[PDB]
């Protein structure tokens, strides 16, 4: 029932494909069985970040998650961009509050998961998780202390750029 193109993303957990039944969306696709709760929180932040809409889950017959389908995001990866110009400052610090505003504490601040979209001067995240306080594994303090620091390190690299 999906209909996977061209490969375009590949992660530790799954396959990203172009959606050959439409432009505007792509087919990531797990290699291994998900657990829900990372399953359904993929599809919640993106669509809390995006737009509802944005991501729904793929079944097989027996009624097992095989995927997700979600929107294709505009810009080229941050790692091929040498240079950037003084008006993206402003852009990633939007980004952030996007998504603080949201209530996601946003964890893969690298390089590798942010794209550029350079025309419309805005950041957009690959792949959103957020931190989550748990007890005695996750505190509030270490989520704090864990989500500033890779806040800083990636306007670090935004700044360094500019």
């Amino acid at each position: 029932s999906p209909v996977p193109g061209n490969v375009i993303g590949k992660g530790g957990n799954a396959v990203v494909y172009e959606d050959m039944e439409d432009t505007t969306k792509v087919l990531k696709m797990f290699t291994i069985s998900q657990s829900h709760e990372e399953v359904t929180s993929e599809v919640r932040c993106f669509n809390q970040y995006y737009g509802s809409g944005s991501a729904e889950k793929i079944y097989n017959d027996n009624g097992n998650v095989i995927g997700i389908r979600m929107n294709k995001i505009n810009g080229e990866s941050l790692l091929d961009i040498p240079s950037l110009p003084a008006q993206a400052e402003q852009a990633i610090y939007d980004m952030f509050d996007r998504l603080e505003k949201k209530g996601i504490l946003f964890v893969d601040t690298t390089e590798t998961n942010v794209l550029y979209d350079r025309m419309r001067n805005e950041f957009n995240p690959i792949d959103i998780s957020s931190y989550n306080v748990s007890d005695i594994s996750w505190s509030e303090h270490q989520v704090m202390q864990s989500y500033h620091g890779g806040k800083l390190d990636l306007i670090s690299v935004v700044l360094s750029k500019i």
